[PDB]
């Protein structure tokens, strides 16, 4: 996947109006958006549609995939009818959970990108002693993308180093969680870059200063 | 706690609005609690919610297992509770801090929240079993009065009870389908969850009544 700037808008914002004209002001910037449920669930599905019309960018959706395969295999399916390129999952429930994804991504022509640890505070308590397992977990099952932590750099470096340096990583926490975008860069193919865009005065300079700080990368 | 018409709450997941509009009107008269999904969301969209509560006089349980970080799953429980949704299901295992977002949100919008502590597919040994007790004792410290648990293990939904005590509330799926059995999940469960032996079935009234009536005198 071929991400301009190594940069992915995550783009939270939970009113249309707002949300098209903010992406639309960092769109030199940016070809990869990353829309989640606080928009899809305010706007309606649709609005994936309306990003592509607007913006011919890739659309990947953070909806955290998390339940049975039957269910799971369902989501993904009206997911990728609305538009969306990629789906973002959790391991957490297991290997049939992932697989159901993967089996529905690969009729429709899309991508799975499995969460292996999340970069919050709760995540130490349940989900960091299973982040490595979880892995090997999408490495056995043939997954190719992955989202890590940038709050945690450390952890993030472990996750590149168990998939290789072949697969694809994503990176959210950058910003407003801390995280920083050259170090998170050192790990991860591309970071994921929310509030401190789309809550910026303008987020046009604040998208360009971001680049600027990894130009060099 | 919610009173659940005949323990039985109806899991619609068809993805058409015509068919899930239909399949939720046969069975009224035997259920007045619907749980609705992303499958039926991300299909028709949250005003779908909007048409049930206009439709039929059923409570809504929306099922989207919130697992993300602590400001994201305000958003979504916003989102889903300004739609009409009366209860909202939330995954456990990102953490206290997570499930609190969701707490805080249902106590200032007048909502409920529904901790999914454990669930009952093949790949829920994998990592979820081992940590369910932990994060269903962790639910208990939040003040968390609702939960769900698995039908498919009666004796994980039998810890499940136990530690949450019995005035909390707890509802079960996988009953039907994935193989629980009706009677023996409500002997930890307040309500039983049930999905396609219900609404694939020939006619979902027989199917919704037939259950019932397998556990009339509970
Ligand atoms: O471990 C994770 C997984 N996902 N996200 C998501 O990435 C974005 C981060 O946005 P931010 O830059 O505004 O913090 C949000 O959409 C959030 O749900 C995280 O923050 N951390
Ligand atoms: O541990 C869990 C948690 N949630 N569900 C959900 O409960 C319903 C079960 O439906 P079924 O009767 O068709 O199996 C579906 O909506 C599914 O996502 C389970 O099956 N198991």
């Amino acid at each position: 996947m071929d991400v301009m700037n190594r940069l992915i808008l995550a783009m939270d914002l939970m009113n249309r109006d707002d949300a098209l004209r903010v992406t639309g002001e960092v769109r030199e910037y940016i070809d990869t958006v990353k829309i989640g449920y606080p928009l899809v669930l305010s706007e309606g599905m649709d609005i994936i549609a309306e990003f592509r019309k607007r913006f011919g960018c890739r659309i990947i959706a953070d909806f955290k995939v998390a339940d049975i395969p039957e269910t799971n295999e369902k989501i993904c399916r009206a997911t990728f009818k609305a538009g969306a390129d990629a789906i973002i999952v959790h391991g957490f429930p297991g290997a049939d959970s992932v697989r159901a994804c993967l089996n529905v991504a690969e009729e429709m022509g899309r991508e799975v990108f499995l969460l292996t640890e999340m970069g919050h505070p709760g995540a130490e308590m349940f989900i960091q002693g299973a982040a490595d397992e979880i892995a090997r977990m999408g490495v056995d099952l043939g997954v190719k993308n992955y989202v890590g932590p940038s709050t945690r750099p450390e952890r993030l470096s472990r996750l590149r180093e168990i998939i290789g340096q072949d697969s694809f990583l994503i990176s959210p926490g950058v910003g407003a969680q801390g995280g920083d975008p050259g170090e998170t860069l050192r790990f991860a193919d591309a970071i994921i870059v929310g509030r401190s865009i789309y809550l910026a005065d303008n987020p046009a300079a604040a998208a360009a200063g971001i680049i600027e700080s990894i130009k060099d990368l």
